[PDB]
């Protein structure tokens, strides 16, 4: 029996439980165990495991880390062995007994005969343990806390520079705990006469430190005692720091929020990376700033800037908004910005270098010597006035704007605390500040609201920055005043590249938030698109600026304009939005990185390609699309509808030369998203027929075109028998009117009940005749949908046998439904279609639909996926399914089983639908919308995807997410296995008769991520847009004639909104539109002839 | 104020200069090079320039021009001059240039260099523990590789016992998409022996240094990012790092399709530097997260060998379970991890070797012969 | 030979290119001009069995993907073509019962599939010779000569111990060297 820190425990219990991975795993490497306590500097005994492994198998660390998760589950995590010792044998007596003792003796150094010589092994890895401890125990260079650590190094004979790193993993929020060991730090690090300088920073790339634990405050702080700790807590650390005997440096290398801000503001000197941003966003909790950001922030900004430092400060508390690096420094709020490639950890230490060689001389040693002044002096009463500082009058609309969001009381706090301090001196304010915070956080028209608030999703918006205000009342009286100056050229004025000065203000098409409650201006593109001024970009190193002279008319610019499903900007911190996926621009300024590629060139005409990327992830020579993609315009905070524009350089093409200037920056959004759909996604061939959604207008027509080019059968869905005609007009063997009352009333969703839903599949038995008369007798080898809800379902209806079909929108709503086709197949062949590979993480319901413990099928098609060597994880409907399988010896191929009902006996709130629960649309109800989806997610995916993560987890697959779905036709969860498969790729299988029963899930789950569904007689392929190198494709088609660019419908720049507007009521009077920005006349063809054509004019 | 400076300037050197064009004339290395044109056939040429170069010093930059003007018109027709050396640069037969003063690496010099760099905070020595973030970044370090002879400008290429030397060089400064790594480890490629020799072809045609540093691979600390690799938030001041040793046009739209055909080039092999440094500057995909249950010494030591097998295999060849397959030098290197990686995908490998010990070894590894 | 006589070789080379590729590709490159391909490179060519052109071939078909087939009976005949042309630029022959496929190096993607299989066991790493920083010359000779002491070569530049198996242990190792 071993004594692990006064806890009694037997070498017997902890052998035993590591021996449990034979009795679970078949092939455990694991063969005898033997358990020793060994001395140990502090634990005072600790237990070592000693293991053989079977032959031929070696113990890898993925077995150790799973035989100490033995032992955790087992017995407890007190008789967890410290580490795991292999050994070839172990002392084998006379007739094979374990010589326990002896193995007793070597390790704890004792004298030990009858036996081999083993014991020469066992004191060679006894020797080797017990050294790596010897240095455990000696090192001085790192101290380990639970949320930080420190790292010494020598900088001077006797002089240890100290660096503290904030580690608490999703955002490094400070929780009550880290406080704690914040106070310890700061206290023991100032007592420290070997520790010259101390520098703070946090680890990864994203946060700094964005803000205290807002979880914790909402349900660990049930009285005023509980909250009293968090400010009193955290202001001692910052005080310590504050007035600490030691430069103490922070240096930011990710956003400093909240707390993380008033953690910097402790410190003597801040140092930033150029992408960190700055804020007390307290406010937006009905809190505020309670660590001291109500003394140190008005007090630090008003030494620097005077009266409008304070009242710069004011805005940070009351507004609660975010500001970038370049603004922090400004305004004085961090000393300076780690450019190029310095770095902010490294600036910091150069810093304490410079420090330990010249002393008070330093730039360090005089910022700390001017903080302390700086400090004292703040605990005696500010000279500026606070009062006339808040008649400023956007102080004002901030105030007002509280009341509307119910803040204003949070607000009253804040302004209590800063009028405390600057009136009787930090202490006060210091003390005042702590009490109001804590007050607020029970508070439950406080905290308790504020938060729920935001956890939820349901925070109304802060006010917009002093520099976000947008009037229409001042546009056109600010447009010309800035024209008249040399800011702002008038829209279509000529610009020659490096020649013509770069303008600093700009006009744009687009949405701002109101300037009196901070809320996106939302609403229908000819009413609300509105013509801004906004700044004009500048580059970064792999960027370019353009000069649009014309403009790409896409929907996704409606989709945003509207804020329907989603806002844009949910995604950038910006006060405007500004749309446009593509155009055909001139090249006015290349960053660094472009200039050393060569490619483009300052003065070079070019169209734009709307997708942008991680460039530089090694998973760009996959498919840009899989590595951080995003839209321009649509998912990025600014887009083509202006004069100027910043894009990646592979954003920028050569247009084919032999194309007119209209039609140059016309169609690479969409001919490019039809490209991927034909050509990648469906692989479409000569002589198949296909069926193509909305044929008149848009992509439609492009794809139309395109399939007609490559020699199919196509026919198009249509409206109106005007178009109908038009599609005919370009090779189709036929066209169907949607809109025609024979066959109008069917195209709908299909019902929840079964029986309505196979009399729903009946109605469109007219659908089916009207193609097939027109297609000899066949139906759709392929298919291309985008009209969403209201048309998926009999689009797929229209697939032949073997087809497939593709889709890259859904406008009629998400939730999509279909019919199952007739038809099924081997488990085998179904996961030989979706290229099932050795390695990869796969799903299985079992007892999909039943309480029966017999699935014959869910058996065939664990045989199917163990015998191409599939990680499996089986999820089953109840536990005696589970206990069911477990009798089956299938240890060697799935990693584990869960059912449904442990789920929802562990987890009181936990749904699993019978199918895709229907939501509201957003169009009708937003915010009931916004409330569902995250039921889903909460109440479904979010459980059940971790329950089955953990299961999966491995070194190949670190998240454990699915590569591969095997779905049941007994049952309607493909919404769940759709959202939960890997994204980019990601596939689900059926293979099973899936006739007569429908089948439903979440239209942007399938088509944005690119994922792939297999079922035996039909395919359902989600695609989406196209990388940069697909288009090097399409242009190069499109001049080989292969793909003809249909002619845009030019509109006026004051004509962008009416034009967005018509295609959203389908009121088309063309294919498609582009906007003119500066394109002096039509039929152009050439970049001379533009710049000739401008001379002219002026 | 250019313009007018400008015009001034002109005016003056119509005069004769005040400099002594002699004594200059005097320096070591300027001499070093007089003796370099003598050895490369251009020591006529050499006579012409510095004809006129005192010429216009001494009588005014027009009697300069106007003595320039012949010696150049007389050099062309030269049959010992232009009518030989632009031939010859046209059949890719010239002569090195001679070297740039900052680029003379003499081998007695070496020692003594490296320790007084190493006696001044100027080069850290060899194995020198590096915290990044902390440690101040050397402006000099160590490397091998291949350097010009200083006299006669040629690379000094051969045999890499006799021929691969280490060298003081600069440390490297990353551009905005480039890291600066401490090297720990390097792999031992033999890309590295073709460079060192020279054969078939010259890295030193790739670029315009005076010196050769190879090196694809190994294991490294994150010393310092470029703006846009911090802009990209994955890698991290001090990530323990594998190398991958290929560089492409990563901002070209071509990206979509291969990197491998954007522009690539092999760093170390390809490149005018190389991992067998202490410091190196790569591009961002570059770098990789290790396995973790490798250790440091595994971790360097395979990506180019067995990235290069896992697309010939995977990717190239697509093989398929249970097939017959044939590899060269199964025993060593790229046929080893070939062999093996064969094995484990389920075809029946046999190898070539050229001992009966590696046969023993790579039937050892599962080949069903050799 | 390169090595015996690389004066001579470098000759040889440029002669082929200048008195056969050149303007062989400028007279096939003037006829295949189109918006579609501006330099009139072949994506694939058609060889033939009864001729040994196939370095020409290779040579002229477009880098990375460039495709040359034979469909004739090519039994009793020997063809011949120039290695880097096929492997560097990774080009492939199609041939009626055989195939050669170029292949060269990889792309950072595939670096990081291939950890993802060593991670899960798929791929192994050759455990390293370790070498000392002064031992890389003679390393790089052991190669060269095909005296191999070991599968692979691996040069220690600042690895205080081997074993080591984390960043921590490594910085760990240093300060207690000191
Ligand atoms: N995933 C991507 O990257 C991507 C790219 C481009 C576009 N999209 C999306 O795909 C959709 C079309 O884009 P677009 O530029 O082509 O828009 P568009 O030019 O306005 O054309 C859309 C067509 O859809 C048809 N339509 C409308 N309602 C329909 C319904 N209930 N049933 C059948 N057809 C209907 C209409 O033709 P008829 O009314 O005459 O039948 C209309 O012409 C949009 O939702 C867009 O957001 C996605
Ligand atoms: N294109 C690329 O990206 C790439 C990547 C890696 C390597 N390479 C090249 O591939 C070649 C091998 O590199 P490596 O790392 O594997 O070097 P290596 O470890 O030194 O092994 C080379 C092998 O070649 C065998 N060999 C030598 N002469 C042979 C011959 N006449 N016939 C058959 N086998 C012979 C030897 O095995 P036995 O004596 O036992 O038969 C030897 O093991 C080099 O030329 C290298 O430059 C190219």
């Amino acid at each position: 029996v071993i004594n692990v820190s006064g806890h009694r425990i037997g070498t017997e219990e902890i052998e035993g439980a590591i021996l449990r991975d034979k009795a679970l795993d078949p092939n455990s490497p694991v063969g005898n165990v033997i358990v020793i306590g060994a001395p140990h500097s502090q634990k005072g005994v600790t237990p070592i495991a000693f293991v053989t492994p079977v032959e031929g198998r070696r113990l890898t660390q993925d077995d150790k880390r799973r035989l100490t998760d033995l032992v955790r589950t087992e017995k407890g995590a007190v008789a967890v062995p410290q580490d795991f010792i292999e050994l070839s044998e172990f002392p084998e007596t006379r007739s094979g007994k374990y010589m326990r003792r002896m193995v007793r003796a070597v390790v704890e150094g004792g004298e030990v005969l009858r036996n081999p010589e083993s014991l020469d092994e066992l004191a060679r890895a006894v020797d080797g343990w017990k050294r790596r401890q010897s240095l455990s125990d000696t090192q001085a260079l790192f101290e380990r806390y639970r949320f930080f650590t420190i790292q010494y190094n020598l900088v001077a004979p006797g002089k240890r520079v100290a660096t503290v790193t904030v580690k608490n993993p999703p955002v490094n929020a400070l929780n009550e705990r880290a406080l704690d060991e914040l106070v310890i730090i700061a206290e023991h690090l100032a007592r420290k006469d070997d520790v010259a300088a101390v520098v703070f920073t946090g680890s990864g790339t994203a946060s700094f430190v964005a803000g205290a634990d807002i979880r914790q405050m909402l349900e660990e702080v049930n009285s005023v005692e509980e909250a009293k700790a968090l400010p009193d807590n955290a202001q001692l650390a910052f005080r310590t720091i504050e007035e600490m005997d030691k430069p103490c440096i922070a240096a930011i290398q990710g956003v400093a929020l909240g707390g993380g801000m008033e953690f910097a503001l402790a410190c003597h000197y801040r140092v930033a990376e150029p992408k960190a941003r700055f804020g007390q966003p307290e406010i937006n909790l009905r809190l505020l700033p309670g660590y001291g950001g109500t003394q140190r922030l008005p007090r630090l900004l008003a030494d620097g800037g005077g009266e409008t430092g304070l009242r710069d400060a004011l805005d940070l508390i009351l507004g609660g908004r975010a500001i970038d690096a370049d603004a922090a420094l400004a305004v004085g709020a961090v000393d300076a910005l780690a450019d190029g490639s310095d770095n902010a950890l490294s600036h910091a230490h150069a810093m304490v270098r410079e420090f330990v060689r010249s002393g008070d001389d330093s730039a360090l040693g005089k910022a700390f010597a001017a903080r302390k002044t700086q400090t004292q002096s703040w605990h005696e009463p500010a000279s500026i006035d606070l009062d006339a500082v808040l008649e400023d009058e956007f102080l004002q609309r901030i105030l007002n704007q509280l009341e509307w969001a119910g803040r204003d009381k949070a607000g009253e706090r804040a302004l209590d605390a800063v009028r405390t301090g600057w009136t009787q001196g930090m202490t006060a304010g210091l003390e005042c500040e702590a009490q109001r915070f804590a007050e607020a956080i029970i508070d439950p028209e406080g905290g308790k609201t504020g938060i729920q608030q935001f956890m939820d999703k349901q925070s109304p918006p802060l006010p917009v920055r002093r520099d976000g205000v947008w009037e229409d009342d001042q546009h056109e009286a600010t447009k010309t005043a800035l024209i008249e100056a040399g800011d702002l050229l008038p829209l279509g004025a000529p610009f020659y590249p490096g020649v013509t000065a770069i303008p600093p203000k700009q006009l744009a098409f687009g949405i701002a938030r109101d300037p009196d409650t901070g809320a996106p201006r939302f609403g229908p593109p000819e009413t609300h698109e509105r013509e801004l001024v906004v700044n004009t970009p500048k580059p970064g190193a792999n960027e370019a600026l353009i000069y649009l002279l014309s403009s790409e008319v896409n929907f996704n610019d409606i989709w945003a304009l509207t804020g329907i499903p989603v806002s844009p900007f949910d995604a950038h911190d910006e006060d405007v939005q500004i749309t446009g996926s593509g155009g055909l621009a001139l090249v006015a300024a290349l960053g660094s990185e472009l200039k050393e590629e060569g490619r483009l060139q300052v003065g070079d005409l070019v169209s734009v390609y709307s997708g942008t990327s991680e460039l530089l992830s090694p998973l760009a020579g996959d498919d840009p699309m899989y590595a951080g993609f995003a839209i321009q315009g649509y998912e990025t905070k600014t887009g083509s509808h202006a004069q100027f524009l910043t894009v990646q350089g592979p954003q920028l093409h050569r247009p084919p030369a032999d194309l007119t200037l209209e039609q140059a920056g016309a169609y690479t959004l969409n001919l490019g998203t039809v490209a991927r759909c034909l050509f990648t996604t469906l692989e479409i061939q000569a002589g198949k027929t296909a069926f193509v959604e909305g044929s008149a207008t848009g992509t439609g027509l492009d794809a139309l075109k395109s399939s007609v080019r490559t020699g199919l059968a196509v026919t198009g869905l249509v409206s109106s028998e005007d178009r109908a005609e038009f599609v005919k007009s370009h090779g189709s063997v036929g066209a169907i009117n949607r809109k025609d009352p024979e066959i109008a009333d069917c195209f709908t969703p299909v019902p929840d009940d079964p029986d309505e839903a196979r009399q729903w599949e009946a109605d469109g038995e007219k659908l089916l005749d009207a193609y097939r008369e027109t297609n000899g007798g066949k139906l759709a080898d392929y298919v291309v949908s985008h009209a969403g809800e209201r048309a998926f379902p009999r689009s797929f209806q229209l697939l032949a046998e073997g087809g497939r079909l593709a889709f890259y929108g859904a406008s009629s709503g998400y939730h999509f439904s279909f019919m199952g086709k007739g038809g099924e197949a081997r488990p085998d062949e179904m996961l030989a279609r979706a290229n099932l590979r050795g390695g990869e993480s796969v799903l299985l319901y079992y007892g999909p639909g039943s309480h029966e413990l017999a699935d014959e099928k869910g058996l065939e098609m664990v045989e199917a996926a163990r015998l191409m060597k599939a990680r499996m994880v089986i999820v089953t409907t109840s536990d005696g399914q589970r206990e069911f399988l477990q009798s089956l010896g299938l240890e060697d191929a799935v990693e584990g089983i869960v059912s449904i009902e442990g789920l929802k006996r562990r987890l009181s709130d936990f749904h699993w639908p019978d199918t895709l629960p229907r939501l509201p649309d957003a169009r009708t109800d937003i915010e009931n919308f916004k409330i569902g989806v995250r039921a889903y997610q909460q109440n479904t995916m979010k459980p059940f995807g971790t329950a089955v993560g953990k299961l999966l987890r491995s070194p190949g697959n670190p998240r454990g997410v699915p590569d591969l779905v095997i779905e049941r036709a007994g049952q309607d969860t493909l919404g769940v296995s759709t959202s939960l498969v890997k994204p980019f790729g990601g596939r689900v299988i059926y293979a099973e008769e899936m006739a007569g029963r429908r089948y439903t899930f979440y239209a942007p789950q399938v088509w944005t991520r690119q994922r792939r569904i297999y079922m035996p007689s039909a395919e359902i392929f989600g695609t989406h847009l196209c990388n940069a190198y697909e288009v090097t494709m399409m242009n190069e088609m499109v001049a080989a004639g292969l793909l003809d660019v249909t002619e845009p419908t030019m509109v006026p720049w004051e004509g962008l909104p009416e034009a967005h507007q018509a295609m959203w009521d389908n009121r088309h009077s063309g294919a498609t539109y582009v906007v003119n920005h500066a394109l002096p006349a039509m039929g152009l063809t050439t970049k001379d002839e533009l710049l000739e054509y401008w001379v002219a004019a002026q």
